[PDB]
């Protein structure tokens, strides 16, 4: 009748104790609209609000990190595809199967963002 699933996101900062916030957007490819945005302060995990499904099908989403409001950081530009396979099983109950992968290479991967600290040594031009 109904199935639910949550999408979890991880943010990894290089400097421990840095609590710089970053925003993660979940957008529906089927609906062509932004579903939800969450925030992670520093390094941590978070989840979007659960998604309900009542009909079999394959549902497509994208997850990406919004640009960094702290000009000292560069947000992770990796984009993730999330596919939800809503099916029935032997007992006749609605079941969801969530697969995340990187939108480029398309290998299975957890949704992990690693924004870049910009206060780094300048790439030199030697003598």
């Amino acid at each position: 009748s109904t199935v639910q699933t949550s999408i979890s996101v991880e943010n990894v900062l290089e400097r421990a104790g840095d609590s710089t916030p970053f925003s993660i957007a979940l957008e529906s490819i089927d609906a062509m609209k932004t579903i939800e945005e969450i925030t992670i302060a520093g390094s941590g995990k978070a989840s979007f609000s659960p998604l309900t499904f009542t009909t079999v099908g394959q549902y497509t989403y994208r997850v990406y990190q919004k640009p960094s409001q702290n000009k000292d950081y560069q947000a992770d530009t990796t984009v993730f595809d999330v596919l939800v396979y809503v099916t029935y099983d032997e007992d006749g109950t609605l079941v969801a199967k969530v697969i995340s992968r990187r939108a480029g290479d398309e290998e299975k991967s957890a949704i992990t963002f690693k924004p870049k600290w910009l206060v780094k040594p300048i790439p030199p031009r030697q003598p």
